[PDB]
């Protein structure tokens, strides 16, 4: 297993070195989005939590296609405020309930070290 703790202060530096295969060794869900919300990376732990097949969601828009329950001021609204500002670091609890059993999770959104990319980390609560 890859040893990185959910919510670590330097998580973006640690994950910058990770290929899709190493991202799959994380103890929590990790999704990398571009500024428009398109999925660039989606790890195995995230698929375990949500039921989505990782390879199938890459390239889809997270807010429009995959996760409509997140299209709200409380999730997507925070993401879009962060992209526009060029800075994002927020953690909050949320319930995923689209085409799945309602599941309570802790979400951490953070701007990646890379230019136009943002991370969404997820763990069960």
């Amino acid at each position: 297993m890859e040893h990185v703790a959910f919510g670590s202060e330097d998580i973006e530096n640690t994950l910058a070195k990770m290929d899709d295969g190493q991202l799959d060794g994380l103890a929590f869900g990790a999704i990398q989005l571009d500024g428009d919300g398109n999925i660039l990376q989606y790890n195995a732990a995230e698929g375990d939590i949500t039921g989505r097949d990782p390879k199938q969601v890459i390239g889809k828009n997270f807010f429009k296609d995959v996760a409509p329950c997140t299209d709200s001021p409380e999730f997507y609204g925070k993401f879009k405020e962060g992209v526009a500002s060029g800075n994002l670091n927020t953690m909050f609890e949320y319930t995923f309930d689209y085409q799945m059993t309602p599941t309570k999770v802790k979400v951490h959104m953070k701007k990646a070290l890379s230019g136009d990319s943002y991370w969404v980390f997820v763990k069960r609560v």
